[PDB]
């Protein structure tokens, strides 16, 4: 995801066997420090979509933000009086689920005094979803193919942006938090909870979490879209043939072949305190066209129950994060980089030039 240079210094190597044994039990729910933005209500007619009653995926005319930690004006303001470690839900999810990751990724860490800022680099593949990343044989096609890893990633990301907004009541008033969105109908429906965690050892985490919508049971939702590109080429189970009759097998296949993507979504919901994880199932209209899609159905899971299904253990998630925090706190001020080795089960912490 980024080219290592000769002037980079390896601070520490963290292999997945070691990281999998970490545990930090007893971490409570995050405490809201500030809430802002406003979400639209979920459209429950989408719960009645099924394979025999498919719904075309619409193109939604909205801008989809991904603002990193140090560019967030709420985080900058809150940091004057709150916490000593700062990040976003998506950045934390990447770290917390690193032992499930296969494809390379990176996160920038800046230490300033006794404070840590975890950032992501914009317009990279950090903000793109992966497709069949954890299959025995991940997608192998080359550049131009619509089934290459990168084109599959662009497709799934586009699907997810459109789906999250389509299933909402767009011409109705929103559920408003106390403060306005710090970044701006022209924008994706989203509401933010800036939340605080006591991680012990003098560590207090402040991080931006989010909900995609609200729903009348008021329940807050994390909304994501699972996607099917070509089930035969993926060696999967065909959703149009199996969703109604073997729903458990369809999901089990998603758990194993998209393991990191689904775990990070679940962490996002757990951190924000979403009451429901809502999963759309979106498939191509035809297998050689990545421009047209249909919603085959929606499913709903309590995040804590889904975490159990996927063996997501938040004691380990927090343990991994505090391990990396503790190492960074022992370093001098400056810019650092953590990145997953493309070919090995490990992440490395580098000292990188502050101009990089």
């Amino acid at each position: 995801s980024v080219t290592v240079r000769p002037d980079w210094v390896t601070i520490e190597e963290m292999d997945f066997p070691r990281l999998s044994k970490l545990t930090l039990p007893g971490v409570k729910e995050g405490e809201d420090v500030l809430c802002c933005g406003a979400v639209e209500y979920y459209d429950k007619s989408y719960d009645r979509v099924n394979v025999k009653n498919e719904k075309p995926l619409q193109r939604i005319d909205r801008i989809f933000h991904t603002v990193t930690t140090t560019d967030d004006p709420v985080i900058r303001k809150l940091s004057k009086t709150e916490g000593n470690v700062y990040a976003t839900d998506a950045i934390l999810a990447t770290i917390m689920c690193c032992t499930r990751s296969n494809y390379s990724w990176d996160i920038v860490i800046e230490k300033i005094g006794n404070k840590l800022f975890f950032d992501k680099r914009d317009n990279t593949e950090f903000d793109l979803l992966t497709v069949n990343e954890t299959s025995v044989e991940p997608p192998q096609d080359d550049g131009n193919s619509l089934n290459s890893p990168r084109n599959l990633a662009l497709e799934a990301t586009f699907i997810n942006h459109n789906f999250s907004q389509q299933v909402l009541k767009s011409n109705e008033p929103r559920y408003k938090f106390d403060e306005p969105n710090p970044f701006i109908g022209e924008v994706a429906s989203v509401a933010y909870r800036y939340r605080k965690w006591d991680l012990n050892n003098g560590i207090t985490l402040i991080a931006r979490c989010e909900h995609d919508a609200v729903m009348q049971g008021t329940q807050f939702l994390t909304i994501k879209a699972l996607n099917e590109w070509d089930s035969k080429l993926a060696n999967g189970v065909e959703w149009r043939r199996k969703l109604d009759t073997q729903r458990g097998a369809v999901l089990a296949n998603e758990l194993r072949n998209n393991a990191c993507k689904l775990a990070k979504w679940t962490v996002q919901a757990l951190l924000a305190g979403s009451d429901q994880l809502k999963f759309g199932y979106v498939s191509r209209a035809s297998v050689r066209d990545s421009s047209k899609h249909v919603i085959l159905e929606t499913q709903q899971y309590k995040p804590n129950e889904f975490a159990t299904q996927i063996n997501l253990n938040m004691d380990n998630a927090w343990g991994i994060l505090r391990c990396i925090i503790d190492i960074c706190m022992n370093q001098k001020d400056g810019k650092y980089l953590i990145m997953k080795d493309p070919n090995k089960p490990m992440i490395r912490l580098y000292d990188i030039p502050d101009n990089t």
